């Protein structure tokens, strides 16, 4: 949806580093991120992965990059623009919102997993929301895409308040964990999230190493309060089971009867 | 969180001010390094687990300001460190509560990795409890050895040691067994069943461990006694009992 | 031949030009030093054997060896033209003619099982007798199965396969052979268009490069060229590595079979 | 012997010349020091579980062994004549008989699955009864099967195998079994030239040895020797490793037969 970067104009900045362009012919606006190519092995290991999602997406849950420019030894990409911002800290107590927001929120973290890309870092600010008020997945820089449908995840990347137990406590399984298991928790806490309006561990996300394991890894894992409907309590016990094969997938969970609602 | 602490035993001994029952408090600290909080991951996972008669179980956990504090079972005769226990029949009643308790940590896939008589408490009731989880592994399957050279050097195999046959690699079921055989010898003779101190350099003890024949039962014990020492101090670790698999020595039939 | 026989002449751009002073014959020796690193002693090793070993029309002959004040000195076939860096070839049986040799030499080192790892037209050596030669074993590495992953980042990234400039899936393991293949045929297609085929600094930034080859399509043969020279550099320039043709596959192409 | 208060340190040969006071008898004696590294402890327990083991006439045998102060003193049989060093032994009836002394000594050790890895004149010892035994361990490993390989480049250079120079082709990997075979044909055929077989001196540089050793072909008796001798050091220096003789296949070889 451009050509080049004289076509572009910085207006604002935006939320790593992403500006607000404007693409002069046509009076558009874009997101434009820089990826700088420094020279550490598993920085240049994960501009190489975050490059080939970024190019090979296309869905309307996943913000799509139209552009990619080598500016002078660093890479540019020509994003999306999402002008309502994150669902960040966002209270969705209407439950039939919060099913529709979900439903979008699943079509795309589906479409990654199908095409084994693991997001490893679902979190209320990077589901992007706009005008149109429809829901996008954002930030792949911890992301990875995986040779077969069953290839296990070995670092410890993304935000640890969202971390599956079995991404935070290493120890048992050596390190390696189901990637995809680790996205349907991060989203079921964040749509629990929504629900309830605060982070739905009794711990600050902001809190210390042994004070979030302790609330993720040693307790039972949140559960949706009674006063809920049961599809939807029995929707986040379908994304925060502690262990990950009872958890479902992304694409069973579009049948489940808590987002099968519009 | 809101008992009053008492005594220092760091481990405090608290007294919970409405029920005016005693408990045993450990802290636990969250630190920067993997080694180190994954030791945290082993150690506050086996706490909770734990529900076995010989075994220390835990009651509640706490976080203050990022540091957990555990509150254990407060056990009322202190350690068996020091202790002489020369008759049989109350020596197999003691083993036998102790292998119990450690035949229920090995088939959890639970190592201890530092049993010794620091670590096996007693209270008023003459009954014994498996204590220090701080060096604890648990296991994914039932062979999955061990690499790390952590514990307490006197009373630690010869192959947790003597690495290098194995690449550190050593059977973590056994390492303990060998620990229990050396803990239970030296209830019998008052000593450390080794030639020198426990608290020597690391070469002499490495000597001591690794290179002479293992410790025996004195002629002077019945042959269930020698035969059972013998059974926890083998050189080469597959030829080592597990922990159920002495239970029917018939030493422990001594019991009661 | 004595190292005190033998004396510099002219540099090759670090290499010299030796002529024998009793024979009266042009020779290039290069110098191989003992650093007390220990993974400059496994290339030494790695380098001096590959060196020894070789015997083929199409790859650069060692003829002696000299131990000389704790370095190592290895006597080199001259080669009177240089190298075919900046090459064009325009006729197609030139290039054929050009492109068996090369294929003849790599063909025999991947058989010895040596990966090149630095094919590009820097390093393939022409003469009077217009014989092309392959020539920089630095980086080169011999293998012990027919197949066996090479781990180290090594070469020039412009010349390199995707798979060793991406290092994602195979996680830094790579087929060396197949690396080699890709390297030819870049080289080969450069022969042709007269260019870089890879629309970025051949001297560029890491970023550049790695968008130029991992992340757009690898380059094709123009369509006014042959459908023979069009179909043999898709055969080099498969990006699954597995879909490129052997060496010794590639000298049956009907492309190859021009050079009469 | 009983205690270190018995001993009184006579020479030096760190290893000590000591003498028992009470029975007269001279013995040697070794100090090793607890080191803080890893792996200086992985060599210490592998050197003394070595000492320990052994039985028999032509290796170096530990009467006692004792510890005081975080120092382990190993007692050894004192050795009064010292090394084969720099023997210029040609006798092709004399050599057979020290040849089969060294094949004795190294054929105990391999099939009892340790490798020496410095066998060199200076390391094989002559005493005044001249019986012949290996002697220095610093380097030697015990190993888990028959068919387990060795992982660390130490020892002398100058007496190394190809293979334990040439470290990239197998990984770092080698068969010390038949690279202490090489060790002792190196020595075998130094005792009867008189000079270090190769065409360098052993002190030179790296790049020196290498080229020499690695990258000429290996050395041959002269065919003025003996078929039998010439034959033999065949056995011991194929560049191939497994072209190697084992060392108990060489004590019926028809030179040690003499």
């Amino acid at each position: 949806a451009a050509k080049s970067l004289s076509e572009l104009e910085r207006v604002n900045r935006i939320g790593g580093t992403v500006y607000k362009v404007i693409h002069t012919p046509t009076s558009r606006p874009f997101a434009l991120k820089v990826i700088y190519g420094n020279h550490e092995d598993t920085v240049r290991r994960q501009i190489c992965r975050e490059i080939e999602i970024l190019r090979s997406v296309d869905h309307p849950n996943v913000v799509k990059c139209h552009d990619m420019f080598d500016h002078n030894g660093e890479i540019q990409v020509l994003l999306e623009f999402m002008d309502q911002g994150s669902l960040e800290g966002a209270h969705i107590w209407q439950e039939q919102e919060l099913a529709d927001l979900s439903r979008q929120i699943l079509s795309g973290l589906a479409y990654l997993h199908r095409r084994h890309i693991v997001h490893r870092d679902i979190k209320p600010s990077n589901l992007l929301i706009n005008s149109a008020k429809n829901v996008k997945i954002a930030d792949f820089g911890v992301s990875r895409i995986l040779a077969q449908t069953m290839d296990p995840c070995n670092s410890s990347v993304g935000t640890i308040a969202y971390m599956s137990p079995e991404r935070i406590n290493t120890d048992l399984n050596h390190g390696r964990y189901d990637g995809y298991a680790g996205d349907v928790w991060s989203l079921g806490v964040s749509i629990l999230e929504f629900y309830l309006g605060r982070f739905p561990f009794a711990v600050s996300r902001q809190g210390d190493w042994a004070s979030l394991m302790c609330a993720i890894c040693m307790s039972q894992p949140p559960e949706a309060p009674a006063t809920a409907s049961q599809e939807f309590r029995h929707f986040v016990s379908c994304c925060l089971q502690s262990d990950p094969p009872k958890r479902w997938s992304a694409q069973q969970l579009l049948q489940h009867p808590f987002i099968l609602k519009a």
